[PDB]
């Protein structure tokens, strides 16, 4: 017997228990996340500030219940103010202050086909946790995957819940049990993007004619970066980055893909990721 | 950084903290105003009663935001319910034993144009408020103007929000920002009713009634009006406008001199006082 | 930075310009085409007849859009003059007197029809395909007869016709589905290709006649073979392919870019040589093909 | 009699007249600005790139019929293209090398408010010819106002017709609601930065938003203790923020400060160095 406790916000004003400063943590899809510190404890959390209406209470309600999952940004707290006579969403959540995911993969000097499917795996998990929850994530994307610290053993962890959405005898089939569009197959285009990125430093699409290469499916695993990667995983990333969303890999399908399950069973081979990533500074702003 | 803090409705019996007498303190748009007790702290209080609906519950919701203001009258506590198996919405907010704005002004024996402009001020900086933050009052009378006490330094504050409405790149015109009625400019006409009262002790407005104030038909007759100075009968003109967009903008109305400056007003004495005693009748 | 003009439609009497003969070089979906010549250059081109409507607009300007690729018939120049009273649309295009796809195939003996040739041709109707597709056109009418030859020449290249069915079919992470909606129109072509590449390999449709409106119900349900002898030489790979062209839901069926980059499409050169029963069986059967 | 020509869009391949460089001129509301050389003139000229549909059609529309209007930007020719596959209006217009209206103000050491009034009646005779032939240009700002040339006698151009909407006693000779005044709130901003250097509605942002629905700004000191009280009255009658108390266009270019330009005080103001040292908040 599992229950967990509901949501609980806040009332009072946010300053009585936190001093917020203004330093700019990242910025979310509607609102930035600023850097405060806990005034009893000393210790430091992050806040991201959303105006009341009925998008922000979604956020909030599916960030919740998502909060569980520990591949996901933990909240600690919801509180409600007034905030220049208007109402406010101020979400208290954990320090991911090891930066994003890419940020980690630049900083070396190299990156393993191993590592790229233990980080792969985590990612996965989170997108596993939603979907069995029945929302889609639906802004999977770099940005969004950040580190608990910078210490090696950091846990990866997803945010931002600003684009998610719910989804909705005992042989009865699953297009039986209520509709339910494509929303999840979307998810599951990002992991493939991420996982092409992960595998070789850049996207599979390019610099009006890049909007038409997506639509069209038209991309490659040029050399030299791809000709160590096995056509297992070449396989894998064919499939989640089908154009067709019904043609597309569930997620259910993928944690079972044996380049995910057995993560420590896959070769050492050293990837161009870690170089090439810094390398293109540039056109990555 | 100003974050203040959100509403906490209680839902707990209000009878658990207050002793609540049956001495009516006011009629509202919708239920009375009952004197009560802080049943630890011996002190006193007004409590509103509402039957909860979306109605009630956005009267809450309006004035808590505007309860920040200095004058406007300040929400104490917000109580959640059940009476007489109904649900309901209790409003605890401060006592303003001070009594009515010209309660106050018929009790002397002289009332002076200076005191009428730090009067008008003061009712002035709810309005601007109230509208700095998107929201209209729309039932800006006299008995919703009270003092906090009879001491002679009381603040004068703005009750009853049962009929407040909400009124909704960096060099776009005010129009271009969402759309946006003549809620406000309702309040200015308030504003003016009350200017000409404070200034003379009756109405600008005497079935014919109805339309005298649709035509715009009023005057400034003597004796009342032949010590007041033209500069404030041009304002009164400006804010009693038939046409609302013709009307003055509150912050118009704030940055005029005889309201910014108070004190550089003449000290002339006007007949409020005695008109509003000698008039005791027609005002039931 | 490629630009192509636009179309400017003439205005002008077209027997100004050429000379109109009236022998019937085709049968469009909404009008025939005529042959003509250039009155001062005496040379031969093809004119489409069109009624001027919202059909025969939309008709002209993605024929137009699609002009630019080499495996789709050239329009020369559209002219809109009034016929009876009415207003039309006259498209005039280069001639394609090579004839249809499936004359040239059953017109040897000498050098039979090899599974290497079939591999280039296949190629080049996909190719028209996939320019189509990524400038968001659907044909949703590529058959036999919209297939011909520029030339008799050996070198002749292929082209494809008529777009009296062509409809529209509207950061750096986003997935092709939240990028405008999209139906089924485009997977259409994708089974006609699937079609016309059995065709090509032995001479026959996949789906028959007879009973015929048992046909329907075939083509529905998916029932077709690869029966021997004619393909009892043909690799399992192609085979492979085919079953995956003509799935009967159309989200199964393969995309235009997964069908260029098949490997049996990509080294057309690479084919083994191997001759098929599709020039024969293609005559021998004049019948049932009218 | 005047007629004046109508719009012959060019059907012909772009490249076959001009060679298109990607230097990029500017950001419009709909599609860049390019600057592109005459192949067989040598000469300059800027190129915006729109993707044909009815709103595209609709500027170019609008746009060439103000094209006339001598403060408004030149429209040269019209293509219509075929680009990826995807129809295109690519609209060629008069190179403005001047650059914008602020920086060559920008660029000095001083201005003055007979200055000032000169380049306020410009920017009036445009929205004043616009206004005439009953089209809003609803996006009168900064960035949309350049330069011919460097040349001191250089010509103020209007650009950018991306928002700009047809705008249909004088009520009962057809309806038409608030678009021509919200020119010229936009009129009295510019006038107001004109003067003195900064914006009247600030930074400090969401508390900006209530500030100019309430019309909350200043004339505030050393700037403003120059500027005569008959131009301050002026700014403070287009900053209105009901749109119907605003001046309209004609009562605009009939006010005196308007006018007489050439009578106007030669008194100096601080906008050409307040513009400079504020670099950072303009970005
Ligand atoms: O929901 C969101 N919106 C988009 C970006 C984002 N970052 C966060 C976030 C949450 C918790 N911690 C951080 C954070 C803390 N410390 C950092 C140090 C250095 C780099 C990044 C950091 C991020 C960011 C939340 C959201
Ligand atoms: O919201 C309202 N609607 C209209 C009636 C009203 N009275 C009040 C009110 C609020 C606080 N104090 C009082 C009050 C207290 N003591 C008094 C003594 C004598 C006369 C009037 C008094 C009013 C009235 C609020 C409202
Ligand atoms: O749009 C169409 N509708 C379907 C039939 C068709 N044929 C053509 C066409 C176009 C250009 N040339 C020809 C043509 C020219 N010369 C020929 C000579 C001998 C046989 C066939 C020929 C076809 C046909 C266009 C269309
Ligand atoms: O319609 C528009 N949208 C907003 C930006 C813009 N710039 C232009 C434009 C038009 C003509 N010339 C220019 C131009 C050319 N050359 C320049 C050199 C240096 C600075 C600015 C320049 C502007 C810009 C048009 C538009």
């Amino acid at each position: 017997f599992h229950v967990k406790s509901g949501l609980q916000i806040k009332k009072n004003a946010i300053i009585d228990d936190y001093k917020v400063t203004s330093q700019v943590l990242g910025l979310g899809i509607n609102g930035k996340v600023l850097q405060i510190f806990n005034k009893r404890t000393q210790e430091k959390f992050a806040l991201k500030m959303l105006q009341d209406c009925p998008k922000a209470r979604r956020e909030v309600e599916l960030h919740w219940r998502a909060s569980q999952c520990p591949h996901i940004v933990r909240i600690v707290d919801v509180y409600e103010n007034l905030y220049a006579g208007r109402k406010c969403l101020l979400i208290v959540m954990e320090c991911l202050d090891g930066g994003e995911l890419f940020s980690r993969i630049q900083d070396r000097g190299a990156f393993t086909e191993r590592e790229a499917s233990e980080i792969m795996k985590s990612i996965g998990e989170a997108i596993q946790y939603l979907h069995s929850i029945n929302i889609a994530h639906r802004d999977v994307k770099p940005e969004n995957l950040l580190y608990t610290s910078k210490r090696p053993n950091a846990i990866l962890k997803l945010t931002d819940f600003g684009f998610a959405k719910e989804t909705t005898p005992y042989y009865v089939a699953p297009e039986v049990l209520g509709p339910e569009k494509y929303d999840k197959s979307c998810d599951m285009w990002s992991l493939g993007v991420i996982m092409y990125i992960l595998l070789c430093g850049y996207p599979p699409f390019y610099s009006p004619g890049m909007k038409t290469r997506i639509r069209m499916g038209q991309y490659e695993f040029p050399n030299p970066e791809w000709s160590e990667v096995s056509e297992e995983v070449k396989m894998l990333i064919r499939n989640l980055l089908k154009t067709e969303p019904t043609q597309r890999m569930t997620i259910t399908e993928f944690m079972n893909h044996p380049w995910i399950m057995q993560s420590t069973k896959v070769p050492q081979t050293p990837l161009h990721t870690s170089r090439v990533l810094k390398e293109d500074k540039e056109r990555w702003e």
